[PDB]
């Protein structure tokens, strides 16, 4: 299995704040390229993103980040002057380190995880207007050594929707039986929700993999998840269960019953799928 | 004390789904038996359940299961053709596994937990009408080595309620100080809620137990569950805190007073309890 | 840093139930002295609590408390008889324990923890209006060798309030750069909430310190907490991303634009912060 190398390495990156159709608004790599959600951005605990935020919207936005080491000048918010103006453009910069023992003895926790940056000043000096309308996505640090996956698919569960979508518009993820993926979910907005799985399953720890015969953790196939939670796992698509149509919801019924749902495709190998 | 042995038996189980007064449904070991929360269905990590389900209800009706590994010809759900006839029936099958390394050396996570079945077509292609009527169950499933009880009580905060019922026809569960008692929480439909038992306390991790020194899991009496979550924990009733009435209850406070409570009794060997 | 030494030691202590301004009620060291949240009660495993309630509120009140050793006669509630009238006193006891094998070989987890204690009889036989009014308090119970902090602060979600405040009236929690804090965390009421602190992130388990290499928990900084849950951590103010006003505050966005956030300071020594 490809696995993470150590880390430490400076990267920059840069991002357009953009308006997306019908009123959204949306992160991307490119401008005329934004999505909902935003790019993935994924690195490993040490290195450190310089990220040039370009503000293409018409009123003030911002970019903070969960989990991270951040600087107040890189909070993302208004109250510590965080912010960019429409048409300027301001870095912020996210540091990452590694587990380590402190001088004092105690163990410091590396900053590896799932996590994610949102908007905090649209609308509200919370962003409540700026994430309401896409601007949201995620971050994956790696630990050295994370196995990696195959594919990656992002569930942000935004209000009542997945992803600003609602079924039959919610996007279907394919992968092949036998292929490794990781899933992100996020929650943003005023809702609590149930993320589930059909035919899949995870541990209920940093990786959502267990990690060895001492691991006792809980696995689950259905986890809580309210605003700015967010959590992360891996599955062999298919394991135990074969091929198929896996719905992927929440369990939240109301929200299932208005289209909180969507398709996890796994097919074989020349695509085929059962039904 | 007694614990799981080794699993890999196929075991065979028969359920029918029933109507019962006053517009709710059950499932049964038997026609006429059928209870709300249905049969508990107990297995250990290897075996596999061939449960053929009789639908004796007036609409189409399913059985769909958390954290087994099952096809999708057993999902339960409309949309994989998996669904049983009024007058029909329609055999389910649930394999399970123990944790065990692949050949690229990762680990994959045992089958063994507290788990759920419930139908995914009453009401709604979700099932929110056979939900709300009573068509769930909880399911266990052992690792080896696990420890049993002497009792097991299911509850299930289905919306506003306990197991269908508010107070004070809610279920007491009743045990001898001493005893071993496994409680399993489910919840169900629109709410989320927060179970709380007095007097007792356990470790949130997979078993509910300590699992040794080294287990850095919280110890609660409190924990938030939403639709479709599942935990389950051992207490030994009564340890450090005596006999007595002792409430259980979802700790939200509007709940609480709307009759989500009930009574975990526990008495003394000749059955008398303080007060 | 300081550790926790070993328990065992009984412990005495007065509270007082006390009238607050603006039909607000709490409980206080001294007459007179109340405040919301009640004073914090910090031991250590095996330790006992000997606590002698003086009611001087208008109406029958209790103490109840969560995670310790406790018997029917300290339970809290009216149905065990355990509350106390207007101008009387009642002496509830806690005790707790440490991990240990009991003789059949299981493990009984320790009573080590972040917990709490709120008032079971004013308004309902849940508490529910003395809960709303002000009527709780944090308890922290160490186990021998816990590393123990500079500072401690409880922020509790009780509906849509931060200790019965909003914005910007919430509050705010001064240390040092350096300094080893510790946040006790407990929601109450009727809604569901999400912790955020900007900044600074903990691990998901018993103490929220990393324990070692073998400590598998998620790494997060924003976790789902429910009516009468809770949680605490510690953390060094301003570890790897300096000083400031660093937000804390409920993730949910109207929770948030409707003042559920307050300020963690992080000064130098000298006292100043950036802005
Ligand atoms: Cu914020
Ligand atoms: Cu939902
Ligand atoms: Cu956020
Ligand atoms: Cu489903
Ligand atoms: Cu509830
Ligand atoms: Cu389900
Ligand atoms: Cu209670
Ligand atoms: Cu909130
Ligand atoms: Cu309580």
């Amino acid at each position: 299995p490809a696995a993470a190398d150590k880390g430490g390495d400076v990267r920059n990156l840069t991002l357009y704040m953009e308006k997306l159709p019908n009123g959204e608004m949306g992160y991307g790599l490119r401008p005329g390229e934004a999505t909902i959600p935003g790019p993935l951005i994924e690195l490993t605990e040490g290195d450190t993103m310089n990220i040039e935020v370009v503000n293409n919207l018409d009123v003030a936005a911002s970019l903070h980040v969960h989990g991270l080491d951040y600087d107040v000048a890189s909070d993302g918010t208004k109250m510590n002057d965080s912010v960019v103006q429409p048409g300027e453009r301001r870095t912020y910069v996210w540091r990452t380190h590694a587990p380590g023992k402190r001088h004092d003895g105690t163990w410091e926790a590396g900053s590896a995880g799932y996590w994610h940056y949102h908007d905090h000043n649209v609308g509200t000096e919370h962003g409540t207007g700026g994430i309401k309308k896409g601007l949201y996505g995620p971050v994956v640090v790696r630990r050295k050594g994370d196995v990696l996956p195959d594919k990656q698919f992002t569930v942000v569960f935004n209000d009542m929707t997945i992803n600003n979508r609602t079924a039959p518009n919610t996007p279907m993820f394919k992968a092949v039986r036998g292929e490794r993926v990781e899933f992100i979910v996020i929650t943003h907005g005023d809702f609590f929700h149930t993320f589930h799985v059909h035919g899949h399953r995870w541990v209920d720890n940093r990786t959502g993999i267990l990690e060895g015969p001492q691991d006792v953790s809980r696995v689950i196939d259905t986890k809580t998840t309210g605003p700015a939670d967010s959590f992360g796992f891996q599955v062999i698509a298919g394991e135990r269960v074969g091929a198929g149509t896996w719905m992927y919801h929440c369990h939240v019924q109301s929200h299932s019953d208005m289209g909180m749902s969507g398709v996890f495709m796994v097919t074989e190998a020349d695509g085929s799928v059962p039904g």
